[PDB]
């Protein structure tokens, strides 16, 4: 029998509830963390929030023309009229996405705004058979759809080096020497439960919205294909994770093209 | 009469805020940037450490006296409709600590009003004697959250060197700060002074509890009828300065500055 152990792990902080079910064992809904819907900090992170440092567009339309400055910063605006990535979007090597911000002349409903509108897909936390907790979609998700953001505690590399648990870190790539990461161990959203898959249906993309401090991109997961209702979400953890954890366990994603077992 | 803007906020508020001018030929104001939340130019080291937040451990709707956030606010002053209780001291308002993301309660608990944003149907309009003003297009019951005074967070040192001081809101306290809505602000930058105000500003804390930076929320002091202009008491610092230049045009029989 499938036990509903939570009607909403986000307790109303998302646009829709995220229930938790367990049809496997007697484990209750996870509670060793604090759910937050947006990134937080403990030690200060001096994000550049000077409004005059934002690059912005002066579009007089819905930011669907070639002249949009924010589209140019993203090479081009990759969103279609429904907010989904165009098929030309390179998911093997995603570019930086600069969404429109509060300094732009455009309206809040312009085309170049997707991730800033929050989680919309109906997801469900559930107990897997051999990978702990996982996240599944309760609905069909078309390809190129924004699913969720990897939310957690913004910490420096120096802080990440003294944390005992490293299984919930997401490294923030930046050309500058200073490096940071998102730790979802103590504070995080639904994305902290997404398991690794070697042929993933999700791809992380670095996105900038209210600020453009390149040290702190926000991590948005987009669907790489049609995700059918009931299917578990997964993304590629990368080589750093498996270089560390491979000596502890092999990958259990079950793909015929598994690269870590 | 003459609609000069369908929405001065460009969709950043829950409701459009149109602008009309039935008085003269002035177009919609455009010498500023509309922002729906406070911004900064020079950095402000607001304490955003999540472990520094006081929070409640309520298992209900935060309607009991055990709610930590209510105790910080002396008590929770919101009724089930989100309006201030009749016991609220409009003459000397307390600090309001709304529930935050560190609390164990849900996003729809009783102690959350200002963080839900502007809801009332407002309208920017041209007055006959004091430039632009804001009016309500609907009846607003007493104790209702109307709007927040939004703008650029600046220090006292910065405020003392700004040529235009007509859009400052002082955040009183050693180090003191203020909100300058001259270059960046929301609809509240157009609210005029009235000696019989129907709005009262209240200092509110939500996502952070850095007492240097309270957010300014306007609540109705009485039933505001549809079509009535919004107004609050600018205070004596404003009128000690600007009284040398002009007199108050609020038109009240109890006007104190004309
Ligand atoms: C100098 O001071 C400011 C500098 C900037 C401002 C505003 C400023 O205030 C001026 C105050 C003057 N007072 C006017 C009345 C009395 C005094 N505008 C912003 C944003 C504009 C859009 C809305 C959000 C703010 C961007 N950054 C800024 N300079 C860049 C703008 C774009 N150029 C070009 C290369 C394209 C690069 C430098
Ligand atoms: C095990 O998987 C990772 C492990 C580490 C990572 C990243 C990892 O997976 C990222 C992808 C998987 N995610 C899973 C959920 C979401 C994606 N990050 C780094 C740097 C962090 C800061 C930014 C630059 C890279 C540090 N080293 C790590 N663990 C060490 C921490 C300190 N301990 C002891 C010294 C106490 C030794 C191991
Ligand atoms: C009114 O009394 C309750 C009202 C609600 C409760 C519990 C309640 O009991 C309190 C008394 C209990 N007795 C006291 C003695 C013994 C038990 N529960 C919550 C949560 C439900 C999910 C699990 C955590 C608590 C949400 N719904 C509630 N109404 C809200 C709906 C939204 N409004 C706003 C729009 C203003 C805020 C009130
Ligand atoms: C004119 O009305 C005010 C004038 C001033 C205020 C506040 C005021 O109105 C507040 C209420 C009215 N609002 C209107 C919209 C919303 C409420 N605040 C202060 C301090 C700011 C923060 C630290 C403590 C107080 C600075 N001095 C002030 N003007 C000077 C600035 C520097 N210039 C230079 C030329 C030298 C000389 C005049
Ligand atoms: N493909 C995979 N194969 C084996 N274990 C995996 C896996 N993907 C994720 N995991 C497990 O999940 C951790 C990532 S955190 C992901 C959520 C986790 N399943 C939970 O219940 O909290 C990894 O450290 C590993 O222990
Ligand atoms: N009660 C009042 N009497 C006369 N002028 C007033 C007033 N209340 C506000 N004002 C004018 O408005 C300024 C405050 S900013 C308020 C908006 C302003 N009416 C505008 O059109 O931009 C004051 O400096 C004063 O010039
Ligand atoms: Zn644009
Ligand atoms: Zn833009
Ligand atoms: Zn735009
Ligand atoms: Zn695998
Ligand atoms: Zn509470
Ligand atoms: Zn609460
Ligand atoms: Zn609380
Ligand atoms: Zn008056």
């Amino acid at each position: 029998v499938e036990r509903i152990v939570s009607r909403d792990i986000a307790r109303g902080y998302e646009r829709i509830p995220i229930p938790c079910v367990n049809a496997v064992d007697s484990e209750p809904c996870p509670s060793n963390y604090k759910y937050v819907s947006q990134n937080c900090v403990t030690s200060p992170m001096n994000i550049d929030r000077n409004i005059t440092h934002l690059q912005y567009c002066v579009c007089i339309d819905d930011c669907s023309s070639s002249n949009c400055m924010c589209g140019q910063l993203s090479m081009r605006c990759w969103y279609d009229k429904d907010g989904r990535l165009l098929p030309e979007f390179n998911m093997a090597e995603p570019p930086l996405i600069f969404e429109c911000n509060h300094a732009c002349s455009c309206w809040r409903n312009c085309r170049n705004r997707v991730v800033q509108n929050g989680l919309r897909a109906r997801l469900q936390l559930y107990r897997t058979r051999d990978m702990g907790w996982g996240v599944r979609s309760l609905q069909d998700i078309p390809p190129g759809t924004f699913v969720c953001e990897y939310v957690g505690e913004l910490i420096s590399d120096s802080e990440a080096d003294v944390r005992e648990e490293d299984s919930y870190l997401f490294d923030l790539d930046n050309k500058d020497g200073e490096v940071y990461c998102i730790d979802a161990r103590f504070y995080g959203n639904v994305s902290r439960f997404i398991n690794h898959h070697c042929e993933p249906n999700l791809v992380p993309v670095r996105v900038f919205m209210a600020h453009q401090d390149l040290r702190f991109p926000r991590i948005a997961f987009f669907s790489t294909r049609l995700i059918e209702a009931g299917e578990q979400l997964g993304f590629d953890y990368g080589e750093r994770f498996w270089d560390i954890k491979g000596k502890l366990f092999s990958c259990r994603c079950g793909s015929p093209k598994c690269r870590h077992s």
